[PDB]
């Protein structure tokens, strides 16, 4: 697994691969790892699938629960804290093999400078969180490869489009070095999924868009 | 890793993938796992790379050593016994993470019937060998997948070209289900390697032919 | 044990073997592993028999309990979630040898397109679920063999009849390679059981039809 | 595995199944477990295949080695002692998973009365041997079932043919209750192997004869 | 220990041996292991004596408790479930050396066909149950021996008496190969116990019929031994 | 197992049961546990069969080896010492489950008073020996029962036949309380074996004699 | 990590590095480790990031909570006690890899001599606290290096500005010897953070001041 | 530690950092990790310093030893084999904390083509070797980062100087993410070391050249 | 323990403390830890006393053994190698509690430039050695404190006497923070020991210069503490 997230002026893009493994065996080829949590937030989770899914589902419910109860959405800092609490709560189980790490991406509506409102927050197994200031982050077994790739490609992220394109190339680099991360499947037409978030909210990126980017990258390296 | 071997009329074909791993990380993309041991024999080894290579190298030297010394090649049964002894000798190390398993394919020049002269021998970690009677065999982390594939495809084998085609498709299936086995790499132009053996001896299959087969298989599943 | 499930246009078929084991000893010859959970759902469970049976029984009661209480059936997603919660709740006991994994098959009445309403959901020991998108799935000690078999036979699935046939042949291949899975018993007349589900509901397949398929598969391989 | 041996007037018959397993997986379908050790002796070995084969091979060499060296065959008691020493020597290896238990059957040329020259000797893991006085014995994971079957069938043994038939039925019963023992495979035409020994020496029983016996047993149970 | 149960037309018979052991030592010679649970049910339990006895006693009370409370007996399936729950509940203790496995036999007064109303249910240590369709089952350290014996003798079961005989012969065969199972004791006059159940209910088999049957098996065995080698 | 030895005027008698066990399973019904070691000595060994047999065999060879070499038999004390040395030498293996305990009975032709030239020596696992002065001794899993029985039946020993009778009754009581000891088998005609030694040497007791005693004991208890 | 605190006439200064590590990998470059807890107190925490952050956050809330509730701030001693209690409460978790140790710095408004109202308190893993009397203290994996540096530089501290310079040089010396402490990053413009507290309250030190000081220190060592 | 090696037309370049660590403590700032082994070979070793140095020293002696003895240098393949054997020999020690991994770079004068003569060989802890075909390779705690860096920069290598530049930038990237790898030290004037090898032999690169490239890389990143 | 070594123009100085401990107990007050190994080399060893002493003794014998045998001293590199081999051989014993780490200081008569011909070599438990290039090094339980002290004081080393003073001050700083390192004992008159090596060879430093320096440091620290707060 590899989930990447990058900031671009005015927003964030988060993208994840589709593979699932049981040791060396491929057990999934179409898993969706990036979820739209609320109108301005997306969560990508790596690790133990059962736990990852439960987290994303519970987290979204908790966020909307607060909104309906209090009539307004939680501040971005509150969102981080709630997620952090959930992670911290799973520490015992994580020690026993139920480890799951989330990656948070969002657009802060209350931030003073709108082109700078994008947010990327990473989490460690103990719930320690960190608001990324360098533009990108990644989580999962291929995250180092992805991050090292983005480090060299980030200068290219000038907008949400080139950001989506870079994200996809980072995932591609991750799969090129981590067997547990799935690359673009041209035979079956399965590609990484992605979410983009700007001032107008979080939106799922059309698969056809990602497939086009993927094919171009492949042609390039060819 | 996946190495497969199968019998076709008047011969045997053995083919293997090119991947190398260190946990989830891809550490090799062009490893050659199938060796021509002598004029009528080929060996394919799976497991710990260091040991696998040493085995093939030592084994070929031991076979040639006998011939030069005694003026005549070892009988096929003798070749099997020597390989089995080598595997048994490595058992303690195998238990400690140094496991290597070979797969043997050859053409017995002294066989009564030539269309039937192809031989396939599999080995377990204790050196137990078995001369395969059902036409095909495989070894490695993707061997179960490859075998399940050849079981449904074997009836198509009627000659060298089709035997070769079925071998490549089996490897393809293995890679599809086992992240530790490498599928054809179209971007880099790296394909499985293969050896064909018949009455005229063991010959390395040209990459061009294998690549044509791989593209056809791919186009077929598309 | 091996339980298979596959999608056909307009529905699903789920079939299971009848063997029970205690180590190497055969302890059961006619265990029923596929249950009709409600009018549009079937469950097949592998692993520890005591737990498998309890699961199926409790699950069906829970589904009907909701229906009577709320006047309407649970959505398919709700059904999946309930089953996943049950599995996750057995994780401690499972770590201790009370492991039970279910396979869920159903026809979604509320889905927009009926030809595609068939559903197949697999579960891992932590309760992680996955809605299969590739058409088939399997669970149990013979599942790899069955899945590899279905992979090459799936393209022949065009209706419930060819579906049910591919299912029985997959179970046959599983028994051929996994001693813990029971093949068709011609001497005693015991065959795999199966359930078919379409817009008209879940129905037990008649033994005589499975017996005919089994015998044909056998004569064919002969 | 199940290997049986029984006495009929003027001879002995020993028969074994053909299965090989790796856990629950069937790894072999045509393994030959009964060997003609010398002109009047046959050995059947159960347990770890690699060790079992080595034992039979070494044992036969040792017997012939004595004969050529001393000009006369070893007495039957000497043969027993040599085999027992071999087993005792493997005890430490056996404790680490390399266990092999043999079953010995023969006709003793130095016996006083010929219809009473038949011999059956069983061995335990420490090399302890026992000359069977009740007519039959079995070794392997299915030996209890086979022995319990022979117990009820032995009274029908009146000559070599009926002895061979009871042996095959015992193996059949073993396969019926032990998944690690292979029953007759009608689809592939693979049957138990057998050796008969009488005053004229040890001879391999023809496959066609065993297949007929097998079929009749099957017809009868059906 | 060995407890067997088999189906015969119109009924079921369950019989058990009388031995009790503490390691190699014989600690009991007259233990009764087959209990009449209710008018149409019988239970035979193997394993740790103290647990086995508690099970049978508690189970019988629970079945009768339901009947009095609800005015009607539990259905046969309910009986099975209740026993399975009891076994599952002992799983932790069983791991600590307090294992007990029961074997259930009964006649279902509500089944459709009275000639086939007999029931035999086996249980594993986790409480997994299974209704037998081959006519017989056995539990205990000698069960494998008893079943392989019954496999060859089941075609002789054509009624209650021949079923009782086959059962006794299966227990005999178990004692012949399992030192933990007690064979018929001719010197002390102690024999396996047995319960028979048909449409008229569960009944204890009289020692005298079992004693005759056992001597007959022994005599047959002697004769046959002398005839052969 | 139970082996007994008792002194009667003019000699000693040693008798053993015929059972063999593998846990709770009866693995032997006619094992001979009492051996005539030399003309005036008999050995009975309990414990691990393989080791027990090796001991008796090796011990007799040792005793005879000395005699041929030195022209004269070893003194009784020398015989004892050589057996004790053998037992001590097996201490490490015994600690590992290969324990064998012998019981020695003999007639000392060099003793002063021939009415008591009878000798009975017991041994512990460390090779510690004791010349029994109270008239009887026993070894094996039923030894306590046999000794308590002999304590009450010893005053009845007035000669060889009454000694032989007491020995058999002791073995009978041992089988009555120890499932690992075999009682007289009337159905198969198998009875305990015995050796009697007096001034004229060690002699195997005829089976018919023992069968008569056994039947008389049984009749008396009935 | 390295956090230093030192007294200067009329106040205190606390400064910390910005590095975060996961084994040998640098996982953070801009972490802020020094927090203004209330108007006259600052906290610096080392160890496990997740726990360190939680501590600072909870601690500040607890101090303000008291103030609002009781209308007056907690005495400095009370503040110490509350922080110690919090550390002590984490002792079991700390033993398992969740260790965090705080360093407390403050200006005591209720102190007698204002020129000596500065306070520095260190804490051990059991919650043992110590009011530093020698002028400076440090915590974290680089605290030894920093303390030995300050020991030689402390006499240069005559006011807030020289105090700040000494603090920054101590952190520089810690990073020079401890790979887990981050030195000034001139390429990215990231520098240690600091808080100065005097009679007018706690104030964050401007990054530009620290960068000036850091450049002077580096020029000095060049 | 990080050591990198790359191919440029007509040559190879190998460069390594200068850091040494003891846990978190920096224990060395000028360690030289790249050695000229013979006129056409360079070795770089990572891991336990004591063992790394011993390897390089021993290896260079063994290669010169062969040359003097046989009058001709070892073939490049022979050099590889000798180094692999040395690594294999250290496996027991490696498992106990004395693990050292080598990276080999050379120019092969017997290669068919001079421009393509450059060689790069990597090794695993069991002595498994691999002749790199993709142009670059790295070893050490920062090798992943360096490899991901080179992957993006390799297309810029057009000659010996651009190759040395990419090498230094790769080391820089490694130091940026791995605290155990040392970046250029401008205050002390310590830079990575490097060796270039072409048809004229292996030569140490002058510090001044490296220092310019390093400052340039740093100026660029600012 | 703390043993320090530093380069000064034209030479090297090595000095060590005198303490010995058994847990928290002070078991020695006058141990001598710095040995003149040959005319141009000194060794200081920290760790397990028994092993430390054996090393120094054996090492010196090995160096003189070579000289007598070959008629010429071992090159400085050879001396390093021999010491590293000795340390690696003790690796298994060290893992068990017999760890001893040496610090080597010498003057290389064959170095090119005499002003910098001084040498300082440190060793890790596996025998890994490093020729120090920054002027100073230290070994023992107080080595970190001593090294951080010398870092700030090294710029004051302009000759043999100031080198020695920085060395005594470093040991004094080590003793200040490490209870296992002994400070100057004024009551008993026990002070660190030291060896100086230059082109004329290795020589022991007289106790009196070291006692003067130690008192001076103490007077300094006392003044400084009174001036501060």
């Amino acid at each position: 697994t590899t989930i990447v997230a990058l900031k671009y002026p005015g927003g964030v893009v988060m993208a994840g691969d589709r593979r699932s493994t049981q040791g060396n065996m491929i057990s999934g080829r179409d898993v969706r790892k990036v979820y739209i949590t609320d109108d301005y937030t997306a969560t990508g989770i790596a690790g133990t699938a059962a736990v990852a899914v439960e987290f994303a589902r519970l987290y979204a419910v908790e966020l909307e629960h607060y909104e309906k109860l209090e009539g307004v959405p939680l501040t971005f800092a509150g969102k981080i804290n709630r997620l952090a609490i959930m992670v911290r709560g799973n520490l015992a189980a994580a020690m026993q093999g139920l480890l799951a790490l989330p990656l948070l991406a969002g657009y802060d509506i209350h931030a003073s400078d709108p082109q700078s409102a994008g947010r990327i927050v990473s989490f460690d197994a103990a719930g320690g969180w960190n608001i990324e200031e360098e533009g990108y982050q990644a989580v999962g077994s291929g995250s180092l490869f992805a991050k090292s790739s983005m480090k060299k490609l980030y200068s290219q992220v000038t907008d949400g489009d080139s950001g989506l394109r870079v994200a996809v190339e980072a995932l591609y680099d991750a799969a090129d070095d981590d067997s547990a991360t799935g690359g673009p499947d041209l035979v079956r037409g399965i590609f990484p999924t992605a979410v983009i978030i700007d001032a107008d909210g979080a939106v799922d990126v059309p698969e056809s868009r990602i497939a086009e980017l993927a094919r171009a990258i492949i042609e390039s390296r060819s």
